[PDB]
Parts: C-alpha cells; sequence; structure tokens
C-alpha cells in the first residue's frame, strides 16, 4: 500500500478539513459551500490512490467521488431553494461523505 501517496493527500485533506472546521462550527452556511467547492479537488487525487493495484474494476473508486458530486448538486440546490429543513440533512451525509473516504484511505478492514 503506498503510504507516501495517501499520506500526503491525508495531510492535505487534515488541513483543508481543519481551516474550515473553524468557520462550519458556526454554520457559516453561505461559507460551506466555498469551501465544498474546492475539497471537492481533493477528493479527486484520493481517487487516483483508490484506483491503485486491485482484484477487482476501478467501479469502486468510481462510485465513491459519484456520490459526493451527487451530493454536492441537492446541496447547492436545498440553498437555491433555502430549504433549511433539507441542510440538516445535508449537512450530516457531507460529513459521513468525507469520512467514508478515511476507512479507504487507512483500510483497517
Amino acid at each position: 500500500s503506498e503510504f507516501e501517496k495517501l499520506r500526503q493527500t491525508g495531510d492535505e485533506l487534515v488541513q483543508a478539513e481543519q481551516r474550515l472546521r473553524e468557520i462550519f462550527d458556526k454554520g457559516d452556511d453561505d461559507s460551506l459551500e466555498q469551501v465544498l467547492e474546492e475539497i471537492e479537488e481533493l477528493i479527486q487525487k484520493h481517487r487516483q490512490l483508490f484506483d491503485n493495484r486491485q482484484e477487482a474494476a476501478d467501479t469502486e473508486a468510481a462510485k465513491q467521488g459519484d456520490q459526493w458530486v451527487q451530493l454536492k448538486q441537492r446541496f447547492r440546490e436545498a440553498i437555491d431553494k433555502g430549504d433549511k429543513d433539507s441542510l440538516e440533512q445535508l449537512l450530516e451525509e457531507l460529513e459521513q461523505a468525507l469520512q467514508k473516504i478515511r476507512e479507504l484511505a487507512e483500510k483497517k478492514n
């Protein structure tokens, strides 16, 4: 397992997560969409590592980011409509989505 590659991306992820966490804690919803678009790029880097030497297709690495982008559409959509109700459901799913990648980054299974 290429730990240097995942470590580089993980350090970049932790620092990104740390800078946004400070603002996110305030429920700075308007600012939340700004950082969400920047972090989206970082998933593409981890994807390159997820599609490393495996015994099956690239589908696993592919579906992981696909769900994240599909979430971004409903996320921005709830802002446009002002669906505050949906923001609760969106916030938890965003943190649940970014953490899902960690499982595959650490691989403790």
